[PDB]
């Protein structure tokens, strides 16, 4: 079935690459799934920011904070590739423009302040199983996070918890239908993924995604699908462990797009 043969391509793709490839995917529309490498553990990266951005606005929809809620910090607290939070950090940023920037933008800054809010990495921690996600775990802040050791436990997610997440973050009724629509935009608005699962996409079709990179090898990209005439589709695409350039890595994201793109063409076709 297409399931099976997109599960044969991504295996050909693993070893052609000399990668460990995690993916999830999940069709809304036909209700059918394939996954390959979907319950061992990959370095999250930046891809965290996407659950931080989720229990902010979690904690908004029950008033425990506000997305107006200006938050100040200092030239001391800029980490690495901080675009948006570097230029601003006199004035400060609200928690809803840290939110839009460390998930629209992948700011790193804004990561960590998202987590100072949520109690940290334990924060983050306790969110994810508040989710039902008994394997997600971030134990660092950025840029510490990224080490992406192999058989590390610290900052890890499996590509099937992580789908679940989104699943019930973007799709289901963890936020309000609000927050949900705020979320959705915010990932729609990234380019950072631009050359990854967003590249392998069939002509108007959208991808919300969230990309990581780590130590490694790693490189990583999970979203929401929305086709041109289809429900969403769930997508967690987890890659460690490559000899390559970043491009060379960015391709195989790419593909693995492709990859989802068919079988989900191919449900709806009843090839």
């Amino acid at each position: 079935n297409a399931a099976a043969q997109a599960q044969r391509q991504l295996a050909l793709l693993e070893q052609r690459h000399g990668v460990r490839l995690g993916v999830q995917v999940h069709d809304r529309d036909s209700d059918r799934a394939f996954s390959h490498r979907a319950d061992e553990r990959f370095p999250m990266c930046s891809t965290f920011k996407l659950l931080a951005a989720g229990a902010v606005l979690a904690r908004a929809d029950r008033g425990d904070d506000s997305l107006r809620r200006l938050i100040r910090y200092g030239a001391a607290d800029i980490v690495a590739y901080s675009p948006v939070t570097g230029p601003r950090q006199a004035e400060g940023m609200t928690l809803e423009q840290l939110c839009e920037a460390a998930v629209t933008r992948s700011d790193n800054t804004a990561g960590n302040l998202l987590l100072s809010t949520l109690g940290g990495p334990p924060g983050l921690t306790a969110y994810a199983r508040g989710l039902g996600d008994r394997m997600t775990r971030l134990d660092r802040i950025e840029t510490a996070l990224n080490e992406a050791r192999p058989g590390d436990p610290r900052d890890t997610t499996t590509p099937a918890a992580m789908a679940g997440n989104l699943q019930r973050l973007l799709l289901g009724d963890a936020l309000q239908s609000a927050s949900r629509q705020r979320l959705a935009d915010w990932l729609l608005a990234s380019q950072t993924g631009d050359t990854r699962l967003r590249a392998g996409l069939p002509a108007g079709w959208r991808i919300g995604d969230k990309t990581g990179a780590g130590g490694h090898g790693t490189n990583n990209d999970i979203g929401v699908i929305w086709p041109r005439d289809g429900a969403p589709v769930l997508i967690s695409a987890y890659l460690t462990q490559s000899s390559a350039s970043r491009e060379a890595q960015n391709a195989v994201l790419a593909e693995v797009g492709r990859i989802a793109a068919h079988a989900v063409a191919a449900w709806r076709l009843g090839s």
